[PDB]
Order: C-alpha cells, then sequence, then structure tokens
C-alpha cells in the first residue's frame, strides 16, 4: 500500500508525532511553537490512503505585546512589539527611569518585566553649612528642587569659604559636595620704610579685611597699594616703599615702553622705582644706532656706559638717538 511522507516543515510550527513515513489513518497535529499563534487554530491531519498529505493552511506569526512605543518623557528603542523581541528604555534629561530599561515581548504575549515610567530627577532642600547663608534658593519642584538646579552659598562675616559657593542638584537625587566656612585672621600688616600703612581700628583683622599704603615724595610701593586679609591667615601682598632714581643725563631721547620719549620730558619729577629705559648710543665702525637698557632700582639707575650724552650748546656731533639704525 502507499503511505504519506514525512509532513511539510511549516515556519514556526511543530508536527506530531513526526515520523518520515505514515500509514492511512494514522493522525499528525501542526501546533505553533510558543510565542506564535495562528490564523486557524493548530491543524491536525490524517494520512489518506493516496499518500498525499493534502495542503496545509496553517501560519503562525509572533503573538504581539501591546503597543509600547511611547514611554512619557522618555525614549523606546524597537523593533516590532511581537514575541519575542526586547524593546529598551530611556528618560530625557531631567528624568531617571522608574523600571526596567528592557523589557522582552514573552511567549504569553505581555511584556516583562512591566514597562517602566520617566520620572522627574529631584533632589530635597539643601541644608546650610555652619557659618552660612544660602542667598540662591528656590524650590523648583514642590518643596524639593529639580535637576541640575542651583544653590549658592556665602560664609558669614569674618569668615572664608572653602569649596565651591555654588552647589547643583545632582541625578543622585543629593546635592554636589557643600563649601566650609571658616573663620580667619591676619595678623595687622607692618608698616613700610619711606611710607605708612592703614587698616581698620579693632583689636583683630580677619578675611576680607582691606589695608592701604603709600609712601613718602621721594619713594613709592613696589606693590599694590590696596591688600587683604587672605583665607589663609596672611596677606594679599606685603608692598615697600622703593627709593625713586633722579634723572641720570641732562637730556636724552630714550626709549620707555617701547615708544621713544624726551627722557627730561618723560620723568620731570625723577624716575620711579622700576622704570626702565633704554639708551641710544651709535657703533662707531658701521655708524648706526642701537640700544641698552637701564632702570631705576630703588634710587639708583646704571646708565648705560655705550652712552655719550652730547651737550646741548655743542649739538654739532649727531646724536646716538638720531643715527640710523642699526
Ligand atoms: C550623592 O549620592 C550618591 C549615592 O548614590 C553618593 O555615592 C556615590 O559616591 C560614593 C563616594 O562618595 C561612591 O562610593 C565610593 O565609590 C568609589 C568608586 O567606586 C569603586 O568601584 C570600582 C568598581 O568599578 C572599583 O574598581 C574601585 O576599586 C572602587 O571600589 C570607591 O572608591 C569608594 O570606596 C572606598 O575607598 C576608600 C579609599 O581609601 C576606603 O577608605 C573606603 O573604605 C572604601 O573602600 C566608595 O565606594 C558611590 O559608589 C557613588 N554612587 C553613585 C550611584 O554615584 C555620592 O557620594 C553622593 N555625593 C555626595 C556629595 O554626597
Ligand atoms: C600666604 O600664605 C600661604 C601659606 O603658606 C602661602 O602658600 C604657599 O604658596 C606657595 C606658592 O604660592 C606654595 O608653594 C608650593 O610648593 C613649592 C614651593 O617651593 C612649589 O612646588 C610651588 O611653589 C607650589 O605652589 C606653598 O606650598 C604654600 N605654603 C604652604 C605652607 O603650603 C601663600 O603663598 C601666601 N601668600 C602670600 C601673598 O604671601
Ligand atoms: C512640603 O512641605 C510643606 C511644609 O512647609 C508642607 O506644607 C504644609 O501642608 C501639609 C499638608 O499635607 C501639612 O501636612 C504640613 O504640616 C504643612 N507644613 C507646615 C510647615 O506647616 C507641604 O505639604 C509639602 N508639600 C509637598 C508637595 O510635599
Ligand atoms: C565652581 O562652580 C561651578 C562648577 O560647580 C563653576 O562655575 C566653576 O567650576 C566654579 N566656580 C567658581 C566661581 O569657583
Amino acid at each position: 500500500g502507499r503511505t504519506c511522507p514525512k509532513p511539510d516543515d511549516l515556519p514556526f510550527s511543530t508536527v506530531v508525532p513526526l515520523k518520515t513515513f505514515y500509514e492511512p489513518g494514522e493522525e499528525i497535529t501542526y501546533s505553533c511553537k510558543p510565542g506564535y499563534v495562528s490564523r486557524g487554530g493548530m491543524r491536525k491531519f490524517i494520512c489518506p490512503l493516496t499518500g498525499l498529505w493534502p495542503i496545509n493552511t496553517l501560519k503562525c506569526t509572533p503573538r504581539v505585546c501591546p503597543f509600547a512605543g511611547i514611554l512619557e518623557n522618555g525614549a523606546v528603542r524597537y523593533t516590532t512589539f511581537e514575541y519575542p523581541n526586547t524593546i529598551s528604555f530611556s528618560c530625557n534629561t531631567g528624568f531617571y527611569l522608574n523600571g526596567a530599561d528592557s523589557a522582552k515581548c514573552t511567549e504569553e504575549g505581555k511584556w516583562s518585566p512591566e514597562l517602566p515610567v520617566c520620572a522627574p530627577i529631584i533632589c530635597p532642600p539643601p541644608s546650610i553649612p555652619t557659618f552660612a547663608t544660602l542667598r540662591v534658593y528656590k524650590p523648583s519642584a514642590g518643596n524639593n528642587s529639580l535637576y541640575r538646579d542651583t544653590a549658592v552659598f556665602e560664609c558669614l562675616p569674618q569668615h572664608a569659604m572653602f569649596g565651591n559657593d555654588t552647589i547643583t542638584c545632582t541625578t543622585h537625587g543629593n546635592w554636589t559636595k557643600l563649601p566650609e566656612c571658616r573663620e580667619v585672621k591676619c595678623p595687622f600688616p607692618s608698616r613700610p620704610d619711606n611710607g605708612f600703612v592703614n587698616y581698620p581700628a579693632k583689636p583683630t583683622l580677619y578675611y576680607k579685611d582691606k589695608a592701604t599704603f603709600g609712601c613718602h615724595d621721594g619713594y613709592s610701593l613696589d606693590g599694590p597699594e590696596e591688600i587683604e586679609c587672605t583665607k589663609l591667615g596672611n596677606w594679599s601682598a606685603m608692598p615697600s616703599c622703593k627709593a625713586s632714581c633722579k634723572l641720570p643725563v641732562k637730556k636724552a631721547t630714550v626709549v620707555y615702553q617701547g615708544e621713544r620719549v624726551k627722557i627730561q620730558e618723560k620723568f620731570k619729577n625723577g624716575m620711579l622705582h622700576g622704570d626702565k629705559v633704554s639708551f641710544f648710543c651709535k657703533n662707531k665702525e658701521k655708524k648706526c644706532s642701537y640700544t641698552e637698557d637701564a632702570q631705576c632700582i630703588d634710587g639708583t639707575i646704571e646708565v648705560p656706559k655705550c652712552f655719550k650724552e652730547h651737550s646741548s650748546l655743542a649739538f654739532w656731533k649727531t646724536d646716538a638717538s638720531d643715527v640710523k639704525p642699526c
């Protein structure tokens, strides 16, 4: 007699019992693999006497979990909400993912784990470090603060801050490291020789306290006119009063700050400490002029040896200042 051959292998199905051949009368059963369903309902067949399995209308397709394209305030990386695909989630900035970051479409046709949700990241109101007060804070959400919000602290009078004065509301619901408010004092500043110094009239001096200096006519300051009590208990700087220099020569064109000037004119009232200048002097041989420097260093200034000061009443030898450059 005849016999039916092995059954055609249908997509996403299972046949039972699956033999390579059947006797007329035997029965087999197609079933969609788990995670699939059929536009039909599980087809069974009995091997005909002809030995030819009938036409199979069985079509199995993936069960489809519920639409999950939208994630309020977030992104949903997906392909097709059908078994056994995986879909992942994430939230826009400001929000955190309250739930699993991904989920699969189970063979049952539901999402596992249950779809997550994006939620607003928040920090509770911040604390005030000792000896400080924050003047930059206002709840953005209820009694609390939202992501990347800020609060700014300013220490208390006579107290120095250590660490940024500004804190932000991090993704961890907590704020960034807080600043410190220690109290700092500075010793009184020493008066400068040939000069004087001033500062608040009180028992002790603390952080951010100002002290000003100066010098008697003959001298000038070699440091800033004003200084303050730094957070490290010492001062901005300690200026001294340095002696000015009398004009080195009677008449001469010199370079002061890259420009030519009449030295007797520029420093009519003497040169201050530090003032630098450049003298001109020719190079006999090549008949051109070059320049060397000099500077007022506390009452003294070394005019270059190469310099030659021609007298006003002589003039008859051209000045180095007027010789072509070298
Ligand atoms: C805001 O809120 C956060 C809570 O979520 C909080 O936590 C974060 O910051 C803390 C530290 O402040 C973190 O804990 C530390 O993590 C360090 C880095 O992690 C390591 O992990 C890697 C794994 O990849 C290992 O390879 C490393 O060896 C290491 O273990 C870690 O080094 C710290 O460990 C210590 O090391 C010390 C060294 O001398 C030891 O004394 C000490 O005993 C310990 O061994 C510590 O674990 C925490 O994980 C962070 N968590 C998150 C989610 O960010 C923040 O601190 C908080 N911010 C503020 C300002 O409060
Ligand atoms: C006010 O007082 C503080 C307290 O000492 C002074 O801090 C000192 O600052 C210097 C640099 O400005 C630090 O030097 C550091 O180490 C060596 C110096 O040989 C070198 O690697 C670098 O110069 C480096 O910056 C020094 O460590 C630091 N003092 C201490 C104890 O740590 C500050 O300079 C004073 N300010 C004024 C205006 O006087
Ligand atoms: C945030 O905290 C405030 C506290 O200022 C709460 O305000 C009041 O209203 C509540 C009503 O449920 C009371 O139960 C609180 O006792 C009362 N607070 C004070 C100080 O009297 C407010 O409810 C909180 N708001 C949110 C959104 O959490
Ligand atoms: C600290 O505050 C922020 C960073 O947190 C930034 O402005 C800078 O790094 C610091 N600002 C100041 C004023 O030190």
